[PDB]
């Protein structure tokens, strides 16, 4: 009877669009807003939130058949995550492991300077992989910037205090920020 690990599955439409289809797993439900669902959708590596009760752009939602069911030295570190790209080379970005993930045991969420979203990945995999190198409160309150975006904070990070998770009403990404620096230099709260 899990809310965390639920697997889901919606359609999808945005204005006179197209209905695609999806399939994901819930992460969360946010505490200071029940309405909002974090969830990891299957073969993408962000995490989107969604208040699935009143976003029109999802029908047909389905709860999934159930499935049947260390390295927290890594969480807070800087890291260096290589990848491939389309034509084979490497590339790699830089970022900081967040914590481990609440439902997907064997996944961290991270987030990188390049794209300072909410990701999530099996970094201890990587990790063995060769593909990753290890270096050396508000929530709940609305946040603004101006561009006027609005939002909430939705999340403190454990290791990295000054680091939250902020969701912007127009927009279905975990934000992620550094209160102390530049990137953050615009938002403002009450
Ligand atoms: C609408 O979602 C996506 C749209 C796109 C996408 C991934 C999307 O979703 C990932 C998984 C979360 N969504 C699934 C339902 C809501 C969030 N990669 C793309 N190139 C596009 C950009 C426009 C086509
Ligand atoms: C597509 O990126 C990655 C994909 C993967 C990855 C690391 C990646 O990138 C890290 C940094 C962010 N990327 C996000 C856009 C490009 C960079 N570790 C993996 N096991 C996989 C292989 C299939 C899942
Ligand atoms: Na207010």
């Amino acid at each position: 009877r899990n809310i965390v690990g639920c697997r889901i599955q919606h359609g999808w439409k945005e204005g006179n669009g197209p209905v695609t289809q999806w399939k994901g797993t819930v992460l969360d439900q946010v505490p200071v807003n029940p309405s909002l669902y974090l969830i990891k959708y299957d073969g993408f590596d962000c995490v989107y939130g969604l208040e699935l009760n009143k976003d029109e752009r999802v029908s047909a939602l389905e709860v999934l058949p159930d499935r049947v069911a260390l390295a927290d030295t890594m969480i807070g570190k800087a890291v260096e995550h290589m990848f491939e790209t389309e034509d084979g080379s490497k590339d790699e970005w830089r970022g900081m492991v967040l914590a481990r993930a609440p439902v997907m045991n064997t996944w961290f969420y991270i987030t990188y300077e390049k794209d300072p979203v909410l990701y999530m990945y099996q970094l201890l995999d990587d990790y063995k992989e060769g593909d990753l190198r290890i270096m050396p409160s508000l929530v709940g309150k609305q946040v603004e910037y101006a561009k006027k975006r609005t939002g909430m904070v939705i999340h403190q990070v454990e290791a990295k205090p000054s680091v939250y998770f902020i969701k912007f009403d127009d927009d279905f990404h975990i934000y992620v920020y550094d209160l102390v620096k530049t990137s953050a230099e615009n938002l403002y709260f009450q």
